[PDB]
């Protein structure tokens, strides 16, 4: 179910994941990716091999959406249709586009290229989205 992002991580569908998030009070982390894309291919082993990403993932409903699993919902492309994109959602299921890859390029807010960048996004989302801190 991880599609290369790591089989030691619990992966949910978006629909099941939103149900779990609401019931557990967990934010969601949604990774949109395509099976042909070079950026997606490159990110996968970096994500899968990160102990810190795995430890942080317990605080989220983790969702990866491959190819046609991508939502037909503009909330999931706030600044463009590049891939992969990582978006964080509150437990009620709303996308929080203000949580971005701060160490990336400002034109590609949801484009993360290293495990270290992903970890920083997860840490911010955990703090901001859990318990409606925002
Ligand atoms: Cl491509
Ligand atoms: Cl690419
Ligand atoms: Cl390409
Ligand atoms: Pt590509
Ligand atoms: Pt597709």
């Amino acid at each position: 179910l991880g599609k290369g992002f790591g089989d030691h991580i619990h992966w949910r569908t978006l629909e099941d994941g939103k149900k779990e998030a609401a019931a557990s009070g967990l934010p969601l982390m949604v990774i949109i990716h395509k099976s042909w894309c070079g950026a997606c291919k490159a990110l996968k082993p970096k994500f899968a091999e990160s102990t810190e990403i795995s430890e942080l993932s317990h605080n989220f409903v983790m969702v990866n959406l491959e190819d046609e699993e991508e939502p037909k919902d503009e909330d999931f492309s706030p600044d463009g249709g590049y891939i992969p994109r990582i978006l964080f959602l509150d437990p009620s299921g709303k996308v929080h586009p203000e949580i971005i890859n701060e160490n990336g390029n400002p034109s590609y807010k949801y484009f993360y290229v290293s495990a270290e960048q992903v970890v920083q996004g997860m840490k911010e989302a955990q703090e901001r989205l859990t318990g409606d801190a925002f």
